[PDB]
């Protein structure tokens, strides 16, 4: 079945004052590839993905700062603290020219990172990424009313920080297959603590979505300006029905934007890492030998 371990030897690095843990595996030459993770996940959500790509390039996956294993200081866990926390720790490990992996809110650190530093971005990888939901009619009918409650300090904190809802609920309603005890308890171990929660309940605040917060819908907006005409090699995987692109968007996507390939993975959610891994990690390695990297 899908691998349910993480084996992979822990790293961490100083950043900003703060520990990030991350993944470093695969060889020691060549242009390495970046695997960002989202909410509420972890390197973990590469687990079964990066053996895959391994045998033939070097593969880093970062926990974001107050997830993971990364440290846990008492931030606001903005979009803004991720960027900063993440600009910093790709210098931190002397990156120069990389290939990305981004899923989710791992997408929109990976897009605004690369349009600020088009020349050091070799391909991108992506699923069920982030773009603007201009209105509430356009966020899947399903999970409306969960995330406009997610999105206040009263019922929203109340459900993310203190019922661990993100984990126990929107976690497994993002992936079709069934997730098992074991996997749960993964993602569960950094959030034990109530506390800790914080960044949980930050992201979906973040999401740009009916123009709110104006801030991340415009940086949203110039990623996505920037995607539809650079000539960046683009792969983006999607499922069946999806969550935030679903199987015709996605058409429609890969054969408007630039240098894109699109990849169906079958049945899918949102975490389409824990439908498919062994397409999207075999793809991904196939798709890098067509690179000049
Ligand atoms: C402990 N306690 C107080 C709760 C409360 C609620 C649940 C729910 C649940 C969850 C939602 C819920 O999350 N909607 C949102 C779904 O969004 C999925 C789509 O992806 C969004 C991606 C966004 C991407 C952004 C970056 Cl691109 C709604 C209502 C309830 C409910 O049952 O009231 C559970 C639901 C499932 C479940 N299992 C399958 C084991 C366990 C649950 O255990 C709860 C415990
Ligand atoms: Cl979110």
């Amino acid at each position: 079945g899908i691998g349910t371990g993480f084996p992979f030897d822990p790293h961490y690095v100083e950043v900003l004052g703060e520990r990030m843990h991350y993944v470093d595996v695969g060889p020691r030459d060549g242009t390495p590839v970046l695997f960002l993770h989202g909410n509420p996940t972890s390197s973990y959500v590469w687990r079964n993905i990066i053996p895959h790509v391994a045998p033939t390039h070097r593969c880093i996956a970062p926990d974001l700062i107050g997830m993971g294993k990364s440290d846990k200081p008492d931030l606001g866990y903005f979009f803004d603290d991720h960027v900063r926390f993440m600009d910093a720790f790709i210098e931190a490990l002397g990156l120069e020219e990389v290939v990305l992996v981004i899923h989710a809110w791992g997408s929109a650190l990976g897009f605004h990172w690369a349009k600020r530093n088009p020349e050091r971005v070799k391909g991108i990888a992506f699923m069920e990424f982030i773009r603007p939901i201009p209105t509430w009619d356009e966020w899947p009918e399903f999970a409306r009313e969960t995330f406009q409650a997610f999105r206040t300090t009263d019922v929203g904190r109340k459900l993310i920080i203190d019922q661990n809802v993100f984990i126990e609920g929107t976690l497994p309603m993002g992936v079709v297959r069934p997730l098992t005890e074991v996997e749960m308890d993964h993602y569960r171990e950094p959030f034990l603590n109530p506390v800790d929660r914080e960044p949980l309940w930050r992201f979906p605040n973040e999401l740009p979505i009916a123009g709110e917060p104006a801030n991340i819908v415009a940086l949203v907006e110039e990623y996505m300006d920037w995607l539809h005409q650079s000539p960046v090699p683009k792969l983006l995987f999607w499922g069946t029905p999806g969550v935030l692109i679903p199987p015709a968007e996605a058409a429609r996507l890969a054969k408007s934007l630039p240098n894109c390939k699109a990849v169906d993975i079958g049945p899918g959610l949102n975490l389409l890492q824990e439908d498919n891994p062994d397409l999207i990690g075999s793809e991904i390695a196939r798709w890098l030998s067509t690179l000049e990297i």
